[PDB]
């Protein structure tokens, strides 16, 4: 009649369950939180995941994502027929044990926007930022007869380039020689470097799937942007993916402005998903939930 599972890896039929419950979620929520899959069905060190069954149907689900020091991302659903019973709760009463022997001082939860705006605020959580899913699903390509730039496959020798246009647009990131070296030698990894005049402006990755392209590290120095290279670079990028037989190109995007996403769009990107982030002490959720 109530059934809760704590496990350290999602197996094949559980999966299917979560994903059915989100799609429902989905339907009446406009969104869902950011789960990530390839972590679900992995093997982790400890019981990350916490199902919650009644009567055999799945009507909760949460895991935890240990991303960060002293604070972890949680994705939680329940089902939109049995809300406000208290699963939350439950689900949360569960996991907390593991929060505690990591020492968490604070939660980062992922929601659909708006419709729970309200009492996240009322009690207490803080607003830090946004994630659009994007997808491109249509297979006609990008026409463009009027080329500014030259575009070609980065390769070992341009490392110290890409780092010098990493360090100029992503702050956040800071042991990037590595990590360059190991995606130029990855079969599933294209970096493509644009230029002009002959002095290289930009980069973007492609990561390649089974059935996916995924698009990411889009980047254009500062005193270069705003001239539609960006946007030229990205066209020429989908037009590698529709000649590789990938049928789905996604990309994510992080931004607290809606602004950001006019680059996507205007190339055939759609908003999938979109989860904002909010953040609050553990303490703190501990008394307002009991
Ligand atoms: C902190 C977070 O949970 S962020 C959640 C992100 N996830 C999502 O938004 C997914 C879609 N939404 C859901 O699945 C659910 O509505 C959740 C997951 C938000 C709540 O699941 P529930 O099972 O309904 O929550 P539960 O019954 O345990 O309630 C816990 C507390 O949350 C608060 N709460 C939950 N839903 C609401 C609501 N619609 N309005 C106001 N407060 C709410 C209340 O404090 C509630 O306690 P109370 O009933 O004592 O006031
Ligand atoms: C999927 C991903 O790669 S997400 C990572 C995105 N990359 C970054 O945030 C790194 C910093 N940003 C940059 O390098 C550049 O701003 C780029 C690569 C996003 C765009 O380069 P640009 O050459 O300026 O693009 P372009 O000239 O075609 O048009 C800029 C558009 O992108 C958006 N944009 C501008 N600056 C930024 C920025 N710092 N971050 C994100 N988006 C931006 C604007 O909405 C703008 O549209 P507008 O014409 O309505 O103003």
């Amino acid at each position: 009649q109530g059934m809760i599972i704590c496990n350290n890896q999602i197996d094949d039929d559980q999966l299917k369950a979560i994903q059915d419950l989100a799609s429902l979620c989905r339907e009446h929520d406009g969104g869902t939180p950011t789960f990530y899959n390839h972590l679900l069905i992995q093997k982790r060190p400890t019981e990350n995941n916490v199902l919650y069954f009644q009567d055999n149907q799945l009507l909760g689900f949460l895991s935890v994502y240990f991303f960060y020091e002293d604070a972890c991302e949680v994705s939680l659903i329940v089902s939109p027929l049995h809300r406000r019973q208290g699963i939350a709760k439950q689900l949360l009463q569960t996991i907390m044990p593991l929060l505690t022997a990591k020492e968490m001082t604070t939660l980062i939860f992922s929601t659909p926007t708006e419709i729970n705006d309200d009492w996240l605020i009322n009690q207490g959580f803080s607003y830090r930022n946004s994630e659009y899913h994007m997808q491109r699903n249509g297979y006609d390509p990008i026409f463009m007869p009027t080329p500014k730039l030259h575009i070609r496959k980065a390769t070992e020798d341009d490392i110290p380039a890409l780092c010098a246009i990493d360090e100029a647009c992503f702050p956040e990131h800071q042991n990037m020689i590595s990590r360059f070296s190991m995606l130029l030698n990855d079969a599933s990894y294209t970096l493509f470097l644009a230029s002009y005049n002959h002095i290289i402006v930009g980069k973007a990755h492609i990561h390649w799937q089974s059935k996916e392209a995924i698009f990411s590290d889009i980047a254009i120095f500062p005193q270069y942007q705003g001239q539609g290279w960006g946007g030229e670079l990205l066209s020429y990028c989908i037009n590698q993916a529709l000649t590789s037989g990938k049928n789905k190109l996604m990309l994510d995007v992080e931004t607290s402005n809606q602004n950001a996403l006019h680059l996507y769009t205007r190339l055939g990107f759609k908003t999938a998903n979109v989860s904002d982030y909010w953040v609050i002490p553990l303490p703190q959720l501990l008394t307002n939930w009991a």
